[PDB]
């Protein structure tokens, strides 16, 4: 079904978002792994997974919509050297991905792409909830003290 | 049943108490759900339940004894910001509600009501088994100290 | 992550909303159940758990969007004395929810805040429901007249 | 293998009942459900299905006599706005559909197509069952009056 | 272990009460019966069962404070001729015997015979149960009807 | 509850359109399982069992705001002769399924029927799931031609 | 533990081959899907999920060796718009990174590090396996002919 040109474009630019995502939470998860920090990588890492999930549902629905989906433009990446860094770079990026997200959705809706808009609606949601898990982290982080947060990590969570 | 008037003015203020505490502790467990504090999310919430429970007694037994439960005047919540400073309030509203409750107990004896003093000495119980977890938290929290308390409450007991 | 003002607002209203339908409901089952109209218990108090659940998602919300959920503030109860008064006070009560429901989803959609709509569009849908279930009881009970309707209260619907 | 024209006609016309009888008695079953009684809700549904299996043997006899399945003309629906007035309406519908098997049936019979004759003798059977059971709903309306005949429809029969 | 010997006067008195709650209990339950009121006889045999459960405790606590059971003395029953009148000469029978367990509770009180109070108050929690039940079954038949009320009895409860 | 009338005369041209495509579905169905072609009947009859489930939905959602379904209009159905005419006539009439449902959901929105649009939305998501079927197989039949595209479809898939 | 500087090139540089191939592989993939060539969709699938892993354990081994993985520069894709130019870019793919592979290898040899080779041998056994497949798809595609083929991929493989 041919879909409208610019929803397509706004299908490439979230793909791309999530491209950079994917990439940026898998290396970190393994960060955290190589530094034994066994409950951030297994947080990241489902997060990572998340992120592919969210190209998929691109990828499929630019493919329907008849448009030519971009894997070839990557975004940057920012890694940074410690947990915090990393974290609130992480949180950066989310929160950019989430004002493109708002952007599309509203776009969407008014060329009546309904259901483009119902499954960026719904990748918003699982945005807003990695949004929460960061912005929790990065509290504890304070709260607790960097090394009282890092003994925490040790063990995964059951 | 035609109950004693006073009795039931004592039920519903019984009852008053504990909309209180259902409001307080769920707000609570939510604070620190969002937090991230894990284990006092489960705690609080299990608290609120409990409340919830006494509630349903009050009013059932103040609809027997054909008065009027009264639902709709909410006594004052005091919130707090930290959680010292809320786990501190919900102790002073327990103590406030034993005292009411002991109040009460002793007049349902003396006007013969004796099973609705056997449900209250039940809900007492109860609470002072609340009082005893509070006391324990902010005791706890002083002899070990904020940061590792909080530490201590990001994962679920099992 | 910091929400809008006037969305916060509007939950803390919605919320509101929903603490009146809690306890109105939660009483009615009770009193339903004074009377031995089992059935009416029954379906009154799951309303009570949907309400319940429903203020639960509210908070958790206005406090991820980092404002103060308000709990302290309850609006008027209305109870009535009769099967039908009681059951016109509820349809009464969800007719205005489903009002505020409706300006906040427009508002919530205007702002880009589309997960807040997402989830106010689910309790909407719930209170539709709602509005459905006490509309046919209403009606029941002239088509069938008083006697025959409390007749059909008895018992409990497996 | 080529059938005879004039039973593919007769087939078409059953269909064509069918048809009606289908939209017919779901709507019924829908109004009912509406109006909470659950019980006429399940019996018209499954006097709906009934119908659409009877419709779809007429269309796999007609493409297999190949003639051409006439799904396009409608006949009059007469919907009705009471309880009785629909049941009424049902049982016009029957006994008119009866009539035209009872004409097809003997005609199939002359011309010696023995399985349609017998999938039409099956169809009337179970047409026969619906008119049994739309004659006696009127006549327990009539014996028992209409409130307790409305308050039996509340409850699904087990 | 000798018990005060107005305490055990007490419990004879009270033994005496639910000797004379057995019978009237068990013959309306088996009056029901024969007229087919199924439900009623089911009701009403379990309130007898409950008696005789609280007879046996009275005996063997007047057994064990070392006095005599006195199952010589049996007082008035009141049987009546129609479903209200039953109903409710087994309602006043309750509240008589809610009385004398009241000052029976008081005065174990006074002599400290904690044991035989609290045996008490569990009795008379049950007694204020049956009492709960009669109040409910008399004011429905007022509410719904005779006629309707005995419609819902010939069917036992599942 | 009274529904916006300009929404029910949607739904009811919504439902309309689920009527046509129910027949045509069902029809095209029992045409390719005459033929043998198992598989396209096994996909047709699924696509058909989908409408009427749809059709359902707006004839409840009709009842529900007090609007007259509409069950006795039926528009044009378009048969066709052979696999790739019938298919490309399901899909026509999928589009402009399609373009009726954006209307209607742009529309629901302004009024506010907010659960009226997101059983609408979840509607065209299958409509959108439908249109990608039958794009598919009429490339598949032009890439692989008809000969072998046929052959592909007389026995099931598991 | 410190590794050779040129290792960890190599490692990067065949993380950037696994990382077009994912990217290469995931869009093939889900353009068959599209197309309804269902067997070279889960095939290819397959395909990307194996290079995923095959990334992640040249980020693990580079970590390891207390390198900086290099996620962010992405090579050349090729994508193709017909299954024989695309399954023949994968081929190229690839075979250029077996190539890499095989000078890798040695490399890891002569400065010790054969636990890096040993990853690596086992990393070309896939490779040399994804090879023919392509290889074998290719082959089958010219003996058969392209319609034919098409054809045997419409049903997935049990
Ligand atoms: C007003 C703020 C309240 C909130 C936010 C709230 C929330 C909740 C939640 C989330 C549940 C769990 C739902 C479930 O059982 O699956 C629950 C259960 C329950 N609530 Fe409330 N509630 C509130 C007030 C009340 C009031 C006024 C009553 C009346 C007495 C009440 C009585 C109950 C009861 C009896 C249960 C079931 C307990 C159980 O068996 O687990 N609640 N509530
Ligand atoms: C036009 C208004 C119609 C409505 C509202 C409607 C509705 C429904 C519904 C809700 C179901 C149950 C879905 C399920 O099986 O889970 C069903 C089943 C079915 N329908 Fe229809 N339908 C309609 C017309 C038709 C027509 C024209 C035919 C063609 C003969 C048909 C044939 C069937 C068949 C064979 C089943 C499955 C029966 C079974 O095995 O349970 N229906 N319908
Ligand atoms: C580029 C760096 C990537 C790395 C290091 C990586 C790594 C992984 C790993 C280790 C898995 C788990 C393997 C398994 O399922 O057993 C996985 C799963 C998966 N990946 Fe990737 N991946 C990457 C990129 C991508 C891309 C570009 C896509 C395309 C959308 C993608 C889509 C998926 C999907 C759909 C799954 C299965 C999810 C599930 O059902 O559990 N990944 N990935
Ligand atoms: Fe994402
Ligand atoms: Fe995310
Ligand atoms: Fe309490
Ligand atoms: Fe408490
Ligand atoms: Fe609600
Ligand atoms: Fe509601
Ligand atoms: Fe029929
Ligand atoms: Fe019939
Ligand atoms: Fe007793
Ligand atoms: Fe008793
Ligand atoms: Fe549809
Ligand atoms: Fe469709
Ligand atoms: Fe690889
Ligand atoms: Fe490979």
């Amino acid at each position: 079904m041919k879909g409208d040109t610019k929803v397509i474009n706004y299908l490439n630019k979230l793909l791309g978002n999530e491209l950079v995502a994917i990439n940026q939470y898998f290396l970190h998860a393994r960060m955290f792994k190589n530094w034994g920090l066994k409950r951030l990588n297994d947080v990241e890492y489902h997060e990572s997974i998340d992120e592919m999930k969210h190209a998929d549902r691109y990828i499929e629905r630019i493919l329907f919509l008849e448009g030519l989906p971009n894997l070839q433009d990557l975004g940057k990446l920012n890694i940074g050297e410690d947990v915090e860094e990393m974290l609130r770079s992480d949180l950066a990026l989310e929160l950019d991905g989430a004002k493109n997200l708002r952007e599309a959705i509203g776009y969407a809706d008014s060329v009546h792409d309904y259901v483009s808009r119902d499954m960026m609606i719904e990748i918003l949601r699982d945005e807003e909830g990695h949004i929460d898990f960061l912005e929790t982290e990065l509290d504890l982080i304070q709260k607790m003290g960097l090394q009282n947060y890092l003994q925490a990590q040790i063990r995964e969570e059951g």
